[PDB]
């Protein structure tokens, strides 16, 4: 078996090796890159995402989110708070203030120290899950507006025709700027692509010890265990490196830097924490292996997930004994 202790595997693939990506992820897998939950590519030294960053500032940030944490410091829940809108010109103005940015530093492991140790204290504002592309149309190597749909792949797999898109989101980070523990919708895979700007460290599951974070979280959470069957769905919830380790729970970190590429693989529990200034470009894909982590991905039907249209067609054609009670949930 190959990746037998699920660490996180590093590639650089060639320029020819870039060209197609089903069979790169495919490579990747054979290597045992799955069993992390994660994996980082770095790009040949050809390609480029686009030709600068230099005409981005009048993007909008229709509604920017605060995150405010309630917990201690190495388990604590965060809700987002709505702001008024801005420009990216004038979120990246505000998370270089003196209140926002990242303090000084020895290097990564000192961040994640302070991190760690003083998050809850702050309400960093996250430009998170904004529509849109920063790929140029002519970058035509992974090209996160370019990929293969997931509506066509269940039905080049499993013949049935569907309705529903599946287009890329922008995210623009501060220091302290936080991803909870989640899995993908319907367990797909993502990718992320870091544009421009300071890094994001990721932690990670294994996909084959999922049930252990899962079992973890129940018991540090347990009113919103309560609550809901699958409440790691509300995307809320953080758990600490040093929690997880002195609960005997799997994982691995990372930290990804502009210009590389993270894989989340189905069923790959992940969060993480942006450095400074930054912003991702991030989709999910599906590939023949995630069919069957469609059908048996957990589902939140109390109300709180609330997801995209597109997740309805998932939900009905590959768990329909559940389709009734989850579309209770969403409305
Ligand atoms: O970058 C972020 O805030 C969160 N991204 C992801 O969870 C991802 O790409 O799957
Ligand atoms: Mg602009
Ligand atoms: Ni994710
Ligand atoms: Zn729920």
């Amino acid at each position: 078996a190959q990746n037998p202790n699920c660490n996180i595997m590093i590639f650089h693939p060639t320029k020819e090796e870039f060209n197609d990506f089903d069979k790169y992820i495919a490579y990747m897998e054979s290597q045992g890159a799955h069993r992390a939950g994660l994996a980082k590519i770095i790009p040949p030294k050809e390609w480029k995402a686009r030709e600068t960053y230099d005409n981005i500032s009048e993007i909008l940030i229709a509604t920017p989110l605060q995150q405010v944490a309630s917990g201690r410091a190495g388990v604590f829940t965060q809700y987002h708070k709505k702001k008024k809108a801005m420009t990216v010109g004038e979120y990246r103005h505000l998370a270089n203030s003196k209140k926002y940015q990242t303090p000084p530093h020895q290097n990564f492991e000192d961040l994640e120290r302070k991190y760690w140790k003083n998050r809850i204290y702050n309400s960093p504002i996250y430009g998170a899950d904004i529509s849109g592309s920063l790929f140029d149309e002519n970058t035509k190597q992974w090209n996160l507006g370019h990929l293969g749909t997931i509506q066509d792949l269940l039905e080049k797999e499993c013949g049935v025709v569907i309705e529903g898109v599946n287009t890329p989101y922008l995210y623009f980070g501060m220091w302290k700027t936080t991803f909870a523990w989640h899995t993908e919708d319907m367990d797909l895979y993502s990718i992320n692509y870091l544009h421009l700007g300071e890094p994001k460290t990721w932690y990670v599951v294994p996909p084959e010890h999922g049930q252990r974070l899962e079992r973890l979280a129940r018991e540090l959470f347990p009113g919103s265990s309560r609550g809901c069957g699958a409440f790691l769905r509300h995307k809320v919830a953080l758990i600490s490196p040093t929690v997880l380790k002195e609960n005997g729970i799997p994982f691995n970190r990372i930290t990804q830097e502009a210009g590389e590429f993270m894989v989340t693989f189905p069923y790959g529990y992940h969060a993480g924490f942006n450095h400074g200034f930054n912003c991702a470009e991030a989709i999910n894909f599906a590939t023949p292996r995630w069919i069957d982590y469609g059908k048996m991905a957990s589902q939140c039907s109390c109300g709180e997930a609330r997801v995209t249209f597109s997740m309805d067609a998932f939900v009905r054609i590959l768990q329909p004994e559940r389709y009734d009670l989850w579309k209770r949930g969403q409305d």
